[PDB]
Order: structure tokens, then sequence, then C-alpha cells
């Protein structure tokens, strides 16, 4: 029993983190096969950031400009291009330590685990969601940039996330590992609006799930509801509006549970009219968002690698 | 910037899980070197454990009887004895994979990072603390029992943790790696008194502190304290007392906010009297104690 924010074994992706240096700036990168992908900004001195043309900055870089180091060893770097805002340095070295894997473009609300790196030295892992604006509320300091977020299926590492940027307002953005960003950001130093961020209603419908498959089971009313009058609560409380793919995708949940979806929405809509009155659900004493269905389903049958 | 909790690398904890098995409990090892450890109540029957005699089991248990599995390959057990509540099998094969490691028992308030598994096999990773009642709150299903607890200081794992049982209460029970348990549990499957569980205060202005330093400074009051006069209002809402150590170990996080302990002490007082207000600190409304001093600066200074 009991409930965790847990991350992916780190294992697979420790072997592929590397550290990238180009003049001042020294950042982590990623080593699979004869291929070490990092942020493209690391290129950039501090000034070029307010506004970088990364072409022109480019082309003036040679191969040797680019220390390469994957702990005592280094790599000697025989090639380098730019596909979107992601560096390709090729190496003469296949990393022996690549593990099968694919690059995925996740959507918005999924979650992922993040293994943080300094100098291309694992620090720590850690779950989180891509929030509906398409930012990360993680753990990033100086020369984080180049950590990725990642998920194991079955055996095969999904590689979903690399970390560029922190925004003024102190959240987190990046981009998929073929280059492009979450969301409108741009690797610019510059002011940069992230949207007006939302709660993922179909994670906190599959955490109240958890919450009663292990005996926290307080918030259960005797109401139920429409999708209609539900997402009417939804929109004015800054909910995502629940769907029918929602419904169903928390079908086995309210299978195992004998509790049905609108049965479910019908608690979590008197949770936020009437707050939880200093009360706890899993100990928190607020609705937590970063567990999807599928989460709370591998946590809840032992799922391993 | 932002606060996250944070387990450390699983990568060389990975490298020494294994599934071992004894007639038909299977549940998780720790193999190092030559040695593999795993509990003891692997030799038990779900009837065994309302009151085994675990001499009497083992002795009738021989080495052949334990299998053992690390990944597709098979180890051949050479030896077995009970050492406390663990079991120590003997391989002719020692670990390539052995890392740089120590065995510590923790301390009370202290946290560690847990490698769930289920037949050897890692399931995932997340960070914790060892409750003052020696209790830990985790996530530990059937089978997941031989699953470890560790810290990572640079090269060298500190093993800290085993996990045995699940309380009646629903929290989780274990040894440190020479089998012995933390706080007064059993290996049996009976009612057991959990001590009162107490917030560890040292680790709940630690976790102020890095909020500060990530600009979440709203809490910060006018007022001071004394440690006495303090510890009178932490022991009405069973907080730990807070003692000298404490406040030398938040010395440096103390430093870098110009926020004094006994300041800092002051405006926790404060948000015990009034509570929080539906407020938040660090998008928790809740006062988080499974931070460390130690954890709070691995953090804020990019430590790998």
């Amino acid at each position: 029993s009991g409930f965790r924010k847990m991350a992916f074994p780190s294992g697979k992706v420790e072997g592929c983190m590397v550290q990238v240096t180009c003049g001042t700036t020294t950042l982590n990168g990623l080593w699979l096969d004869d291929v070490v992908y990092c942020p493209r900004h690391v290129i950039c001195t501090s000034e070029d950031m307010l506004n970088p043309n990364y072409e022109d900055l480019l082309i003036r870089k040679s191969n040797h400009n680019f220390l390469v180091q994957a702990g005592n060893v280094q790599l000697r770097v025989i090639g380098h291009s730019m596909q979107n805002c992601v560096l390709k340095l090729k190496v003469d070295t296949a990393n022996p330590k690549t593990p099968k894997y694919k690059f995925v473009r996740i959507q918005p609300g999924q979650t992922f685990s993040v293994l943080a790196c300094y100098n291309g030295s694992p620090s720590g892992v850690y779950q989180c969601a891509m929030r509906p604006n398409f930012t990360i509320k993680g753990s990033f300091l100086n020369g984080s940039c180049g950590s990725v977020g990642f998920n194991i299926d079955y055996d095969c590492v999904s590689f979903c996330y690399m970390h560029h940027m922190q925004l003024p307002t102190g959240v987190h953005a990046g981009t998929d590992l073929e280059g492009n960003f979450y969301g409108p950001f741009v690797d610019r130093q510059t002011a940069q609006a992230a949207g007006t961020d939302t709660t993922i209603t179909v994670n906190v419908l599959a955490w109240l799930y958890a919450a009663v498959i292990n005996g926290d089971r307080w918030f259960l009313n005797r109401f139920t509801t429409t999708l209609n009058d539900f997402n009417l609560v939804a929109m004015k409380y800054n909910y995502e509006p629940l769907t029918q793919d929602h419904v169903d995708i928390l079908g086995p949940l309210s299978a195992q549970t004998g509790i049905a979806v609108l049965d479910m929405c019908a608690s979590l809509k008197e949770l936020l009219q009437n707050g939880m009155n200093g009360r706890t659900i899993l100990g928190s004493a607020l609705l937590e968002d970063e567990f999807t269905p599928f989460d709370v389903v591998r946590q809840c049958s032992g799922v391993t690698f």
C-alpha cells in the first residue's frame, strides 16, 4: 500500500549523460549512439542571448570549440549541426551504454521523469507533469540545462523533454529531442508570457481513485452529475474541461473501485465548491494533478522494467 | 530555481537488485560482492507469519532451496546464514556491478531514496524520511519486500534500509542492512504499535529557508523567540524539540538568507498557532518535513 510520486529508474539514462562546454557556458548533453544532443544556446555568451542569430553564430564555431566529457573520458567531436533548437555533435565513439530509445513529443497533462544533472553528472530524479501551458515547475539550477525527461515503456526509453530555459516567472521551458519547444517559447533571453495555466482534471480524478484504493474515502458523496454541469464548475476554478476520452481513460480505475466516473466528478465538484476543510487526501492538503490514470494503474499493479 | 522532492539516481542500486525465491514466496534481494541480502521472512508461508520460529524454519532449508535470479542469470548458492532479520546467501559469483558502498544505520529525521522492486526488477524511485517513530510512509505492494533505501555521497552508496513489512496502520517498517529493525517492530504478522509520530522540526525550518531562497517570503514576521519558548509550542503541536545542534546545522542557510534561526523559529511558531489560512509555501498547503538541511543545501548549490 501507500502512494508516492514515483520517478522511473534512471539507470539507462545516467549512462547517456555527458558534459558539453563551449567558451564560458558548460551544460549537459545526451549521448546516444555516436551523437550528443544538447541545447543550441550552449554556443551563446551571456551577451549573445539577448538576441542571437544562431545560424551566424554556429558558422563561426568549429568542432574543436566543443569540449565533450563523459566522466573521465573526453570524446573527439568530428562534426556539428543544428536541428531546430538542439545541437547535434557527432563524435568518433558510439556510446556503448546506449539503451533502446525513441524520441516522443508528449501531450500537455502527460507526465515524465526528469534526471537533473550538473556538469554532465546525475544529481537526482523527480516525476512531473507537462502543464497545460507547456511549462514545468521543476528543479533547475545554473548548468542544469541539457537535462532530459523520459518515460520507460517496457524496455524502451522514450525521451520527451530537454530543459533549455528558466522564465522570469521561475517556471521552466524546453524542447522535444528534435529541438522543438513545447508551447510558445524561444531560446532567447526576453520576457515570455506563459499561458494561463489550468489544473489537469483527468489527473486529479485518477489521484482520487488512487486515494480510495489506499483506503482514503472521506470525500465520497452520494451525489452524481453530468459532463456539462461538472465542466461549468471546472471552468470557474480553471480546470481543464473533462471529455469522454478522459472518462474512457478512467474506466479501469472506475471498474476496480466500483465508483462511476461521473460519481467521482460529483465528489470533486463538492471539494472545489467547499474546499477540503483542512483535511488531507493521501497526505496532501490540496488536489494533486501530476498523476496520469496510467501512472496510478502502474503504481497499483507493481509494474517493473 | 524551483523546489522538488528529489530522489538520488538509482543506477548503481539497480545493478544490485536480484530476485530471491524459497518455496512459494518470491521477493527482492541485494547482491553485493559474492553475498545476496534479503528479508528472512522469505522462508515463511502465509500461515508461518502469524508466529514464526525462524531458527526451526531455516534449519529445514538447504542451499539449493534458494533460487536467486539476477535478470536472466541464475546464481549458484554455496552457503546461507541468518543475521538478525536478514538472510545472507553466499554465491559463487561476485556481482561485477558492485558499487562502492557502506552500510549505515540512519537516525530518525534523516532522509533517503527508495528503489521499489517486484521480482528483483526496478519499478521506480522516491525520496522519503525515517519518521521519529521509526516507520515510513511509502509505496510497497505484494513482493516489494527486499527493496532497499540508500543515499549517494559522490560514488559511494550508503544503504540504510531494507523493507520488510506493512503495519495494520498502513505504514511501513524494515531493517538496516545488518538485519536490525528500526524502532520496536518484529517480522511477525501481528498488531504493532508505532510510537506517537512527531514532525521533524529541523527539516521544516530547512524547508522554510528553501522557500525564502526561492522567493516565497509571505510567512516572515517581525517577531523572534528563544529555544525554550519555541519548544513549549513545539511540544504542544507534536514537533521534535529543537536543540543547538539543529540550530548549528541551519547556520549556512541562516547566513545566505540573512535570517536568524530563532527569527525563523518565530515565523514557524506563528504558523502553528494561526495555521496557514489556506495559503501555500512552495506549492504545498502544509508544512513539509521530509527535507533535511543537507537536502536543501544539496539542491541549492547544484551538487551531483
